[PDB]
């Protein structure tokens, strides 16, 4: 049997700081110098709270601000709010999840399990135009108790014309093995529109990309079309049904695939060979 | 226990307007003299039939042209089957809805339930391109038998580079008190894909926006991809689990947020009071 | 009752080629010399094994790619696999469809089934940029065991500023009579975002178009966003609750329904009349 979310509910502290880079990007990290673009992966079981204590180690006013977790008005990320934080300062944002039940009314309360981001509020804009384009986003991830954990997780994001903020035709590349479960978190962000396709593999257009059998009518898709802020995860076997193979991934917007939005799963034998490579 | 809709059936009669605004703008309306930019809601239940008897009160060809609800051919709205009004004219359209069930092939015929709208279809182009710009849209609710009934329905029209046609940075903002049932009614017009999005608040990508119970797979969100004339609706608890804020919603587009496709989702404390507001 | 589709797993053989059209369009065809853009329908069950003898009978380089299905890194098409056909050569693609089922791990695999397509890899660039433009795209079909056939298929595809390469307004235009089971498969290539709307009609958006009973809470449209390379289908009964008519399918980018992106559903009377054409 596959491994699963266990029960959530624990309370977490985490360390998260802005930093500008040497290249002229900004990247969030949980060590000072140690950012990355994009950020690095948040994952919480559904009904966790998790307490960050957010330093801006840049000499602009910068923020954290999450996509589809719970918080107040105090961890908005939004200059409006007074949630942003000052060059060199400090600050405690509270992100809260919850699990799904029945109201008081008879409706179904929605648990914060999903595919979700953070980015930056106040850079360059006060919608973070700035940050987001120098690489101030990273993904969330949210569990419900039972549902599937991968081998690992791989996170794709279409930021204006690159791919992770990465030079065209630059990837990133992922590597597999034949038969690994992998996951993808994909977010866009930035102005334009895309459409995110894998060669060789396809998921389900749900919450979680998998079905959990026979009753689930999603799409089964290999191509999905994505917006700014838009995010959505998934899991595959790599190579299943297919075999090993450097199976491209691309934007799938001609122009876009022609102007080097494109990388590699690479799926392996367990000899590290990979057919036609 | 919630409110929900009772079974549907009845024949209903309306009269509607289409009115050149003195700033330039063209509205639909219940009432001469009180058309709006976006139309007034038109709310039925699955199986109820409404006759619009509809003036065009304007110096040009107008109509009205809805989606999703059944009407013959003769109500289509178009100059092309002569469902057009000349100006100073009145014709009477026919709108039908239909409940779900199972046909006599044994399949199953999907009801009108929905979150749908109505626009014009022949002031500046043969597709209603200038009545559209002009404020000739407004949004029709169908609902079946037995789903949740909100406490306040709001109307958000993402229309080219406007929300509701209004200039930037001047909402509209919406209120309501922690707990309120809020329900939005989403459309896009013109030209230009967008992506919507809520702070503090989220819902399901669904028929209703909202989940029945457990076995529901559908993506919970808070942000989404539109195209012109796309519609979707969804239902909210405001500040459930967030609290009292100014809530921001805008186009997740950088710069279409940059530019004022902005609003505010103000929730409020019994007292009145937002916090940081 | 209505026909479906039986269990699948027959390996079948094709043959398929490229061939450059009189106009300067490239499309591929069952037959040398019928050609056709978009390309012809490729329809199976799902555990169907698909062998195409491809022959390249241009004089540049080309290949088959396909969306969806099985396949083996030896037929991804594409020039970095070594896997295009050079002029005038010929190459056997291998396409293999699975259906669904429980892995020894508990979780679901997904079947083939769905909506799919073909289409150029090499022509003009490494992502078949020209070979796409010039009209080497065609659909897939693949069925599950019980699943809903209809009376006829049609095949939409929007690619760039045209409708299955077409002038501007020039359709295509479909027909059919007042009660027939139509299929639409509606696949997107190019630059643009579009919205796909048809008038007087409506289905599900979920895999195969249509709702299979009342747990289904899939959305019902009428409008819907698409982007390069996505593929979506359904089933409509002509002129169901509507009658017959001159129906208008368009994308409803404003500029876009204005500029040529329109054609006709024509629904009949028995007689072949359509009321106001
Ligand atoms: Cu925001
Ligand atoms: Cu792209
Ligand atoms: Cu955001
Ligand atoms: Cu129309
Ligand atoms: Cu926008
Ligand atoms: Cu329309
Ligand atoms: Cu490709
Ligand atoms: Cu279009
Ligand atoms: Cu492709």
């Amino acid at each position: 049997t596959a491994r699963t979310a266990p029960a959530g509910g624990e309370v977490r502290h985490l360390k998260m700081y802005a930093e500008k880079l040497a290249d002229g990007q900004m990247g969030y990290g949980f060590e000072k110098g140690k950012a990355s673009v994009p950020g690095p992966l948040i994952e919480v079981n559904e009904g966790d709270t998790l307490h960050i204590e957010f330093t801006n180690t840049m000499d602009v006013r910068a923020s954290l601000h999450v996509h589809g977790l719970d918080y107040e008005i105090s961890s908005d990320g939004t200059a409006m709010n007074k949630s942003d934080v000052e060059p060199g300062g400090t600050r405690t944002y509270t992100w809260r999840t919850h699990k799904p039940g029945r109201r008081d009314d008879g409706t179904w309360r929605p648990g914060s399990a999903g595919y979700w981001h953070y980015h930056d509020h106040v850079v360059g804009t006060e919608h973070g135009t700035g940050g987001i384009r120098n690489g101030l986003y990273g993904p969330v991830i949210v569990r419900r108790k039972g549902d599937v954990l991968p081998d690992a997780t791989h996170t794709i994001v279409f930021n204006d014309m690159t791919i992770n903020n990465r030079k065209p035709h630059t990837g990133p590349d992922f590597e597999a093995t034949v038969g690994d479960r992998v996951e993808i978190v994909m977010i866009t962000h930035g102005e334009y529109y895309h459409t995110f396709h894998m060669h060789g593999h396809r998921w389900a257009d749900n919450r979680t990309g998998i079905l959990t059998g026979p009753d689930d009518p999603s799409r089964v898709i290999d191509n999905k079309i994505t917006g700014p802020a838009d995010s959505f995860g998934f899991q595959i076997i790599a190579g299943e049904g297919v075999g090993a193979g450097a199976w491209m991934y691309h934007c799938h917007v001609q122009s876009h695939s022609d102007m080097g939005m494109v990388g590699l799963f690479l799926v392996k034998k367990p000899d590290g060979t990979i057919p036609g490579y």
